[PDB]
């Protein structure tokens, strides 16, 4: 049967990292489910993101009112968690989360990928403390997001 | 010295990995201080504490007024802090604290143990995290303390 | 991409660690190759990792002179590799090998597992080094491999 | 032509730290320039940092209004940025600082020096909460800083 | 249980970072074995290193031809292994061999000591390195073991 | 002060990566001098490193009979060593070698440039592994080191 992957996050905002991995995760599983765990507006939060992964078919966006990561994949028929890596701190809070989750929800297997190296200093907590100064990170957004991020 | 060692920590709550860090200590030492060193309260700690660790003849727990640990030590005529390394993070972090420690004072040593694999993912933050969503995390508390945890 | 993975190894000998992230990857992938780069006998590495993994019908073994990982990959028709990670210093490592790897290949995705945390320890050199000497790795070992590594 | 670094910091308070890489990158470079990147109004912090650093001659202060560090340092003809790494946190924080700074100013080079070894675990974090409850550490401060830290 | 530590290593040659876990041993042990396991000779070697201890009565050293630690330890009677961590390679290095002594023989506790930061980067080969090219180690040697490596 | 600085490193061959450093550091120092501490032959190791660095006036290449790097550094004026990173691994080892260094020279200041991005998973044996199959890393050595490389 299909493989389907949730890939949780708090994408605020998405950057390229994250549509990086999402390309990359679309092609090893069957489906990707993008899981905006909920600072930004969500009903809109939501439309960046299908506005920035449209050309590919095989995945789409949910929000998931809180709870815990393995019960949204549980009822999403998610059998896989994907997460990224870009360095050590991220490999040791990573295996933390997913330990536990291994714990919580057995079936379901966390896969890794690593970060491509352009981007694996990137994540939205410095880009947004870059942007708060006028610095142009424009190359680590999608366009859209870029556009959007411009109206804070 | 005299093998007695003072285990400070939150406890906020108590796990499993603090409770095996404490089973190994008494085999150790002579005598095993657990310092509570003050969401959960401090009262409540100690008896849930000492509720816990009431079949280890040689460990005993005392709440702490805010202080420097090490002043801590010194009354209480330890001689020895127990702490617990799970990861890097840990070690990074516990080495400072360790270093400092001894800048206060010398004639305190610092002794190590990792933390048992089972539980090397474990910590209160996380645990606490898990319990807020409906996590079942029992396997992690001690009995005593998961019940009076339920009260959320 | 064709779900067809490369699981590339020595595999001298094959441990409950490997095992485990076949397992896991056969949960994933339509195929998982299990390539054994050419301590025993290729055919009898083969005929050991072969009987270890015959409960998954999409695992299959197969005898690789030594080369390019992603030229092996490509005669195979492999579209991943499957790399596991037991530690910051497997991390740094396979993040070279990665990189490397799609800078050689960049149709290649590296794919990335964590050790289960029983096996986190394990390596085949150090099980070889414990046995050298008599230690008991059994619950470390596939029974099939473990007995035949009594008789030599 | 003249090499000018800006040193970047929040120096809340200077420590003994701060001190030694000033002192180092002073031989290092024709020019350092402290920048407080803004307890005592900072209006002083400039001060007690000048007072420290007096006995040095090619060593400035200034307080950049908080800006991109990378344009701070362009506005001042730097073409270096010096920091210290005291641990791994260090590194990898430092290291996508880095990254960041080179996307931002290709043309500014960061430049690491070590921490020496009797000031590796000291940050005026770790500082300020063993001076909150009474710990001399006087040893890490500059005597001026030590002297005008004791009132609140 | 019985406080008998092993400290097991290869001592060639024994340095002041060795002395100085023993030293720091020795005060939490009643007794304290220095576990030599086979540039010198075994003989020279012991006297060496009890030349180097002999002002601490409860340190006793042992020679041990090469075999599983934990059976050395099961022979001698030691319940503790004690063992140094200088950095976070020996921390990975140690947890792995940890464990796996945890699981050869689960009543024997391994107990660890942070290096004491003047011998942080010190080791017996690099130690080794510097002495063949000349260079003045004597502050990281024991006076006996610095006199007595430079006669050959 | 004049800033001159030595570049010790075993150069077989010498990478895109090591030409990264020197270009960078050439535009700190006054003088590079890259040490070339002597499998490659020493005539090719200088004529090749000299032809790759043939266009930066204030590098200058030099081969070292082996002996200790802050000796070889006192002897060219060198006040100054610069070390890069490409890693936490690289980062412990030449942290180390940074603090036996300051041991036998305190007065030779160890200075460190982190590995950029299109780098820093390049090392010479890796390269090296990977030629020996066939692939094509072309892209991670200078020309003429290159070409030089296809006759082995
Ligand atoms: N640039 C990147 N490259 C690879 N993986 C990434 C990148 N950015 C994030 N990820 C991974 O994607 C997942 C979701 O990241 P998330 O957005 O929740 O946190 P984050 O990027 O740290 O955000 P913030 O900086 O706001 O905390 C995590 O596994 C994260 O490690
Ligand atoms: N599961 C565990 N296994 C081994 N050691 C542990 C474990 N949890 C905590 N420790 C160690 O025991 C001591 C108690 O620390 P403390 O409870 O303050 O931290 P913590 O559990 O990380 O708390 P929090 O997550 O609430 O910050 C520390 O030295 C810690 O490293
Ligand atoms: N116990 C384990 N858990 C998870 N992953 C593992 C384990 N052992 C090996 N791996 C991973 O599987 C792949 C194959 O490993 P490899 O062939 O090097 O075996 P190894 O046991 O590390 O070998 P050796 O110890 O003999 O060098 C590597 O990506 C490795 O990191
Ligand atoms: N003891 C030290 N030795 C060497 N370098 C240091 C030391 N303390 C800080 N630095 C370096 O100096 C720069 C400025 O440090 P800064 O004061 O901004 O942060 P910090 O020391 O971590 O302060 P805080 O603990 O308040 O966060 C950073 O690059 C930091 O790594
Ligand atoms: N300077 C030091 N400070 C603290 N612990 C140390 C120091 N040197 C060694 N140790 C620890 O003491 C134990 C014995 O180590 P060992 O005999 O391997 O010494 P070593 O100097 O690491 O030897 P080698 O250079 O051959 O690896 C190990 O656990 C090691 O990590
Ligand atoms: N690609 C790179 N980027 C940045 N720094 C590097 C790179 N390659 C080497 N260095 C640094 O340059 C110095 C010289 O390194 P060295 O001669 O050991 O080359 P190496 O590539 O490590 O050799 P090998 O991998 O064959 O042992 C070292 O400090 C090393 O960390």
């Amino acid at each position: 049967m299909r493989k389907i992957a949730l890939f949780p996050g708090s994408f605020d905002p998405m950057t390229n990292g994250h549509l990086n991995l999402i390309e990359r995760s679309a092609k090893l599983f069957d489906e990707v489910i993008i899981g905006v765990f909920i600072l930004f507006t969500p009903e809109e939060k939501k439309y960046l993101i299908e506005e920035a992964t449209k050309e590919m078919p095989n995945v789409r966006v949910i929000m998931q009112e809180t709870q815990l990561t393995v019960e949204s994949a549980k009822s999403l028929g998610a059998n896989f968690l994907i997460r990224g890596i870009r360095n050590v701190k991220d490999y040791e809070y990573e295996k933390d989360i997913a330990k536990m989750n291994q714990h919580l929800a057995p079936e379901i297997e966390t896969v890794f990928l690593l970060a491509e190296e352009p981007y694996a200093h990137v994540s939205s907590s410095l880009l947004k403390e870059v942007l708060r100064f006028g610095g142009d990170v424009s190359d680590y957004l999608p366009p859209n997001i870029y556009h959007a991020l411009k109206q804070k």
